[PDB]
């Protein structure tokens, strides 16, 4: 299933998709993509929408 990031940073914005088995393997894949790119935000998940939105 597809899930959706928006990145809000202070340097990084923007906003991507990936498929996996659940909402809680796309958070590690998210997490990890944020890592990877410096991103240290507050994280919230919307189920109805399936929105991971990170805000720095
Ligand atoms: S999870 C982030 C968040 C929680 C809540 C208090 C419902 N909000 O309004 C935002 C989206 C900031």
């Amino acid at each position: 299933m597809q899930y959706k990031l928006i990145l809000n940073g202070k340097t990084l914005k923007g906003e991507t998709t990936t498929e996996a088995v659940d909402a809680a393997t796309a958070e590690k894949v998210f997490k990890q993509y944020a890592n990877d790119n410096g991103v240290d935000g507050e994280w919230c998940y919307d189920d109805a929408t399936k929105t991971f939105t990170v805000t720095e």
